[PDB]
């Protein structure tokens, strides 16, 4: 059973999310990527994109830009591991795409236009069964985050989903283990010092709905507003109004930190909180949670997908000496590569619960 | 009387152009800005944008923004100490701009979409008199340097004319004086190690027009097209087809540096080339062309409005020890800076040979 | 009476104090800095650092480099607006810097190798009457934040001062007027989005202390420690083991931003401590805090010579909705420059002091 | 019959040749490493400089720290792959370092410090046979770039080898092929847009030698002076004083390229010149000239072992269209691995041929 998607914007995320599937070892055999959308029809400049990463490198997959027929003028076919993707052209709604037609199932909305839960439908519209929107959604659509609530999931009652953001894939599993164990959060600041993105400029220019965020990106410390102020509480209702948070835009290209300050429930420790992070991230959080015991900075995490990886040195050593209730966390995460293998974990666990009932 | 500018397209460019006139002393007086266009009306937005920028600072002139009617939601007047330009919404065609009913005559084309004479005419057909195109322009419109070649420009037939890039104005007054002196460029190459400028992009995205434009912006070395290579043989005929060269796009917001290398028509020396720019900056090119005797870096070139400001000791310290014929020439560049007050030179020279004549 | 002064490690704090004596009208009238020691004696070298520099531009004032006699081979006198400052040869020890010789009673201490106050008492031996230490101070120096507890400071019993550290000048202000107006600080922890300084590397190399330190600075979130975490203590005595924090060093040459959580002793508001804070900024906290009602950037408080300036918008904008108890300041400060001042206005403070009673 | 190796200086270059060694499969069996000299003999200090590289990424090798008796205090012995390594504390004079006595015939000095001929043999007086300048040096040591004249090595005269710049490797190449192949180069002059280094610094700071070298490095574009500019003339001496460049040191951490304007010795063409170089690549030059057909970026040479890679398209798009005689050719380099690896490939030449004769 290859589970049928189409990825819808071929960006940073969906062009991670595809090498997650390749990488995986999935490519054709357990997921079968039908068809890719982005502006161009010109699958010469998607292998260009593809083949070379500025921040990821050359991947370990080999790709081909063949025609269909020679009758067209540019290849139009990604042959990727010998399995061969199509590269259909840009709708402007969602309806106009033919994913019902090309059998695509699983569409992966990733342009970042179609945000609400309502203009994402028209997937559905066109043929798709479900929609995973790679953001925060707007409009209704269900957001999980695997390793805290992937399981309310339903098949018969959510068809578009929400992968939630990266920062808050990040927050979430370090909230989750806090109440799990028990120390609880009272309440809760969060600031994100966070990497820039392709919606940041290089030099000064328009950004009308956020005025700061279209200052050159590469030279200023920027604040801003991070998805997981809202999301954090979505997905654990317990934090709903307990907990927000800001972000620092600053000159990285990859690769975010959490720094959570929270007030606990109980009276605990920092030896406390992360002995349970360490636990957490050995047993039930394993694969979504990681720890660090090493002296890293930024670049030691460009790659790792874990969701979120707890920095076990910052923390213990930048708390108050004898604190029962005030704590910092500090936590790192690649914000465009584990998020674009949790797409991949979320893509296959929908496909499975999808059978499992119908 | 007032010469009677409309700036359209309020970007980096639009908005130097706009601080030159106020630094230089002509608006209301000398120039009148009626009106600048950009993807808003809501002036509040323009009056940060001019108010703070990354590169060049704060500017020496108040700015105000204002309501034209109490009848608007959103302040869409700019005030400027104390004159009034207007805030209107931009327009997909240029023939739709209300040139003549604003009062309009010169209109600096200064968006990036229309850098063809033709779709530049709209413009006219629109109720403007002159267009200046913060650019090269193809469809064959007037390229003027200034300081080379702007005494060819005539009231009767160019009506769309171009103030080429920002490295054509540093190189064609280098060539300039190399042709004018009479050492002569037989054959010659060029490269521009260049900042990066608001079509590039901070992670990799799409470009698919130069692939490699699209790569992340601040942190690689990407080689790509100058605009010199066309325009210097537009402004100086006798180059056409003895010079052209390559741009490397670099980690830097603002300032270039061009890198002449050059095959001269006698036998001469490196001496006899640099005591004959410092005669020419001193002289004929005074305030076009300048030098430098300092140990400086891109940095200190920013907000030096000079169009080539040669670099005494790299050409000196860089050239074969007793050559006759194959030489290096330096020379910086405030890209944004230098190139903006030059627009204004231009619109300035053709507003009064236009009254001389008509 | 000029407050004799001279410089020991014209660096970037040491050119900055510079700049700030010449640049407030100080130089000559009523400050003279008799001397400037560094790793050279050559002045063109000293002259060419002073006349250019990459963040804050070409100084007001002018620097020219003579020969104190023909008999030297480098010129090794500094002239600053006609006034000499000579340049010593730096000493590897304090105390064998000629001080008493060349008249030095006050002795701004910026090479930050001789930090802890016996070290420094190096330079009294040697001749100086007082030491200012431009960083965090151990031996038991007397650590004073301008505008928080200089009328502390005694000219019979503190001969060595601290002037602690950017941060702290920047983290001091908000927390006096936080317990000065009642609102108090049960517990907090502190972040600083801090820029890059001189102990940083540009490759990955060698920082034995501190193991992230090394790595590339200008492409890397290194996380590290503050100096506000001992320093507010000292300062504040109320804040003793309530309040501590850590750096993140991101790739910005200059300007850094605060990020304060905190619990609040009473029950209160944001918009509240929000007029708290501005209403000091405008009332006894003038030129110490600041604020900014702006969507500024880092690059805009660039030459910004506040100690702390509060940023309003990302303050009440990230804070939760209706809280009681927990907070987050948001405030920025040009690390580089308005410590600077701070020192410059340290030396004036205790100078004066010192002619008060002796 | 391993051959016995130290590095003297394990910084950037010390620590990619190490890791050029494992990753060549040559530790343990081809080459051992029986000492690594840096001013620590800190273990485990090493080990997370080994582990933990920002753009080279995580070695595939494993490295442990121990320590060699119960009584040192800290881990002194590396353990990559089982092979045992020893820290040896850094010394002044490389006749203090005890390589006899550890049984170390084959030095690479890597510390930037001894590159005089003369300062270099105090190693054989420590005991070593031969030594590796791992960067231009003075007082007559033999130059050698791995594919262009390592033939003229003699076991019996030749006791301290340089291996040229990270320039020169790229150049010397490119020139190779010119020469042999027939196009000749009359007079030539280059320039390298390269990464910044450890030389340089963060913020402006203090540089006596290059005064421009000095000024903060991830923030300015720095003209200065490159290693070939001497080097290919020793290499190739057909080449002395007919060949000379400059260097702008841009903002990117690692790789750098090669822009070459030269004048053939008889009518060519680009097409011609272009076809020796691919043809090169693939017959003479293999492993260390390559070439590349794809738009790339300076990114996409990150951990390219070649010396030289030629840019096919960026050299054929940006020549003069009729030329026969003045040419540009523009090839890229990882400045810090592919060098490691060629001193690798020297040091091994070098032993295969002392054993030979002796
Ligand atoms: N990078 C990260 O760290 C990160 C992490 C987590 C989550 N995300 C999220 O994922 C989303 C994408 O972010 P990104 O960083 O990959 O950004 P990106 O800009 O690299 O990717 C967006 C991609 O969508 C394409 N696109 C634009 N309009 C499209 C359209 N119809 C419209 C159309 C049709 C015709 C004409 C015009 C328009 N149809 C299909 N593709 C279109 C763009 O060309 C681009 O390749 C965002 O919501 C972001 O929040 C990013
Ligand atoms: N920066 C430099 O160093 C430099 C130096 C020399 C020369 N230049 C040249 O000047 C030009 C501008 O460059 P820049 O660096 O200022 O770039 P920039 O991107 O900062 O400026 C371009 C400006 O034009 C605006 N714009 C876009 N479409 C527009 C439109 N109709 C279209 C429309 C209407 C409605 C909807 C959609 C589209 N009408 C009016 N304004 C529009 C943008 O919002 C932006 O503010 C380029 O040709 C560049 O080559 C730059
Ligand atoms: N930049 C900021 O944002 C900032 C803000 C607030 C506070 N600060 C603090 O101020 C201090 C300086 O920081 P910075 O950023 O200016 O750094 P910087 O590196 O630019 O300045 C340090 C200066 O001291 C010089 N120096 C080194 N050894 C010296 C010596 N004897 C020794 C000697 C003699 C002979 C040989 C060898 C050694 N005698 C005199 N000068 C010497 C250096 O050449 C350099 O110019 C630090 O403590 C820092 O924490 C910096
Ligand atoms: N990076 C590149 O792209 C590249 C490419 C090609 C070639 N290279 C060349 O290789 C050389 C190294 O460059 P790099 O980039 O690796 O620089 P780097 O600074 O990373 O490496 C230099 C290393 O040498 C160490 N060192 C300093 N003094 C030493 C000493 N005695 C002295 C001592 C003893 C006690 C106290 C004080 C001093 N003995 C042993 N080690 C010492 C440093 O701690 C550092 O780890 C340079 O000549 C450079 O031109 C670099």
């Amino acid at each position: 059973a290859p589970i049928k998607v189409g990825i819808n914007g071929f960006g940073r995320i969906g062009r991670m999310v595809f090498q997650a599937i390749c990488d995986q070892g999935l490519i054709g055999t357990e997921i079968d990527v039908v068809a890719v959308v982005d502006m161009s029809t010109n699958a010469e400049y998607f292998a260009y994109q593809m083949k070379h990463d500025t921040v990821h490198g050359r991947p370990k997959y080999t790709v081909e830009a063949v025609k269909s027929s020679p009758s067209v003028e540019t290849a139009d076919v990604l042959v990727v591991n010998g399995h061969r993707i199509k590269c259909v052209k840009a709708q402007r709604n969602p309806a106009d795409l033919p994913w019902g037609k090309l059998g695509v199932d699983y569409v992966i909305e990733s342009t970042g236009l179609f945000t609400d839960k309502l203009k994402a439908e028209g997937h559905i519209k066109g043929g798709a069964k479900k929609v995973v929107i790679s953001a925060p959604a707007s409009g209704g659509a269900k957001t999980i985050v695997m390793g805290v609530n992937q399981h309310e999931y339903s098949p018969a009652s959510h068809h578009v989903v929400s992968n939630a953001s990266c920062t808050t894939n990040c927050l979430a599993p370090i909230v989750h283990v806090l109440t799990k164990e028990n120390f609880g959060i009272e309440t809760g600041l969060m600031t994100t010092i966070h990497s820039y993105t392709a919606t940041q400029k290089t030099v000064d220019g328009v950004s009308l709905k956020d005025w700061r965020g279209g200052r050159a990106a590469a030279v200023n410390i920027i604040p801003s507003t991070t998805g997981a102020a809202k999301a954090v509480g979505m997905v654990i209702p317990s934090t709903k109004g307990k907990l927000t948070g800001m972000s620092f835009r600053v000159p990285t290209p990859d690769v975010s930190v959490v720094d959570l300050t929270f007030r606990a429930t109980r009276d605990t420790s920092i030896q406390e909180i992360d002995k349970a992070i360490k636990k957490a991230a050995q047993t039930y959080m394993k694969g979504i949670l990681g720890f660090t015991d090493e002296e890293l900075v930024s670049a030691d995490f460009i790659n790792d997908n874990r969701s979120s990886v707890y920095d076990s040195k910052a923390t213990l050593q930048n708390n108050l000496p004898g604190e029962k209730r005030f704590f910092k966390v500090v936590s790192w995460y690649d914000n465009e590569w584990a998020y674009s293998h949790r797409v991949v974990d979320l893509v296959r666990y929908m496909a499975a619960k999808d059978a499992a009932s119908s």
